[PDB]
């Protein structure tokens, strides 16, 4: 009944103790007493991380009841919000103030604490991950009680703690640098690899938001651009290629959304590469029939409800600077498509490619000493289309092998770092040792992160098995 499960049902936990304080004073008392008794209190937001980063069998603390907007600074365009607020609640609260977030990370149901603590991101070559939106914060620490951090109050600890994986304190309050509320024009169109390469450098720098959806085993890339705003196909015709392909396989089809159609297609034979080729070809035809323009407020256009169950792996890797472009982002995709074909991986769509500016947070996968660094983020996916336990098991193993080939063939070469909400802990002790050392190479600040953990959480009450495994 009080099992906590993630979005895709890949991780679940029943914590022995579950705390949901209604005030800072109540939280301060929970942290002091947990510290005195040496009892685990892993901070949890919405609990939606694909890897169950927030999960603990021992103890979890939720700030969901502490979700108020405390202050809007009209002149500085800043909001101070309790960390238990969902992104959606902040968006709704900012609407009458004419403000919005600089960027979004797909789902509006995540909490502000969970959003910043993993270094979540959207797309936009000139826009950093969301940990860089943080101007100041308050943190309840086991060692020092409630502390305030900002560029003016212990900047070094601030830049660690704001992207701190819940390991440095319970965030109570965050001040975010907002931008004016604004409409975006979203353009969806298809291109080949060749057309993408031709326009790529200029497209990234001349469009506020650019995202590619690569369709494996096709030469279709779906390009989506969004910019501030100063033959039409029916839904039935857009879905026709997927509906026709599903009728061809041994079986109301007409009731299914696009995402339910892709799931029902993949469910036929999810690990058969020749079948996945046909599913991906049908999906490419859907996207060709989906070219066009939408207009909406930035939160509506940049936000997605998603909905499927899936395995995801996303890596950040450097792709030069605004002034000195790098080809590493297109070269990565070239090698990844070659790897999928060469190895016969039943890779469904999309392989999602996004861009951020660098972050000054040392634990950001997109950490850079340069503010105008550009990072490419590449997400691979396999869907879990049914609750069939044997099929889920087979796809889980296929995804592990798919990710492992990217890790061994590409990640070190490109300096790729895994998203903190998507990274899985290996069980093999040699692979775990190897990952711990890889994290020290990918993250210059790992030793300083552990130093801050010893300083703020000496009895290690904020860390779960995952944190202990990655950062011994
Ligand atoms: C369908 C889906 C789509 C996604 N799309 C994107 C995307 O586009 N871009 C992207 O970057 N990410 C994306 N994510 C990942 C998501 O942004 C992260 O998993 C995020 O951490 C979820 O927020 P949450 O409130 O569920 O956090 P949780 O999973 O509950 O917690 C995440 C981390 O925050 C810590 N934490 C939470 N609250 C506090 C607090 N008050 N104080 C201290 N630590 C705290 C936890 O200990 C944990 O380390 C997606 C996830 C899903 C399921």
């Amino acid at each position: 009944e009080h099992t906590i499960t993630n979005w895709s049902g890949t991780h679940a936990v029943r914590p022995k103790r579950f705390f949901q304080p209604e005030s800072v004073e109540e939280l301060e008392k929970i942290v002091k007493e947990a510290h005195e008794k040496g009892q685990k209190i892993r901070p949890v937001g919405s609990g939606l991380s694909p890897n169950g980063l927030a999960f603990s069998e021992d103890g979890m603390v939720s700030l969901a009841l502490m979700d108020k907007v405390l202050h809007v600074d009209k002149e500085k365009k800043q909001v101070t919000v309790q960390a238990g607020a969902r992104v959606q609640q902040v968006v709704d609260a900012l609407r009458p103030h004419g403000l919005t977030l600089q960027n979004f990370a797909s789902i509006s149901e995540q909490q502000i604490g969970g959003f910043i603590q993993v270094g979540a991101h959207g797309t936009g070559a000139r826009i950093p991950p969301v940990d860089e939106q943080v101007v100041s914060m308050k943190l309840v620490t086991p060692a020092k009680g409630t502390i305030e951090l900002s560029e003016e109050k212990d900047p070094e600890l601030f830049r660690l703690a704001r992207c701190g994986l819940g390991a440095l304190g319970v965030v109570t309050e965050v001040t975010l640098q907002c931008v004016p509320r604004h409409k975006l024009l979203e353009h969806t169109f298809v291109a080949t690899m060749k057309e993408v390469k031709k326009n790529h450098e200029k497209l990234l720098r001349e469009n506020k938001h650019v995202r590619y959806m690569w369709i494996p085993y096709t030469d279709t890339v779906v390009v989506v651009t969004c910019n501030p705003l100063p033959p039409q196909y029916s839904e039935d015709e857009k879905l026709q290629p997927l509906r026709n392909l599903l009728r061809e396989a041994a079986p109301e089809v007409s009731g299914l959304s696009f995402t339910e159609l892709r799931d029902a297609l993949l469910a036929v034979d999810p690990l058969d590469t020749e079948w996945v080729k046909r599913v991906n070809q049908a999906e490419a035809e859907f996207w060709k029939r989906s070219e066009g323009y939408r207009v909406g407020w930035s939160d509506e256009i940049l936000g997605f409800d998603c909905g499927g169950q899936q395995w995801v792996s996303e890596v950040a890797f450097p792709a030069g600077t605004l002034e000195k472009p790098s080809a590493a982002d297109l070269e990565y995709m070239e090698e990844l498509m070659r790897l999928i074909n060469k190895e016969g991986i039943p890779a469904p769509a999309p392989i999602e490619q996004r861009w951020t500016a660098g972050s000054s947070s040392p634990m950001s996968p997109a950490y850079s000493p340069s503010p105008d660094s550009v990072f490419s983020w590449v997400g691979i996916i396999m869907y879990l289309p049914t609750e069939d336990e044997e099929q889920r098991k087979a796809i889980t193993e296929a995804f592990r092998q798919y990710r492992k080939l990217c890790e061994t063939r590409l990640w070190d070469k490109y300096g790729a770092a895994e998203h903190w909400a998507k990274i899985e802990v290996p069980e093999d002790p040699e692979e775990l040792e190897a990952l711990r050392e890889r994290l020290r190479k990918r993250y210059p600040g790992v030793d300083k992160f552990n130093k801050a953990r010893r300083e703020l959480d000496p009895k290690n009450i904020l860390s779960n098995d995952m944190i202990d495994s990655l950062f011994p």
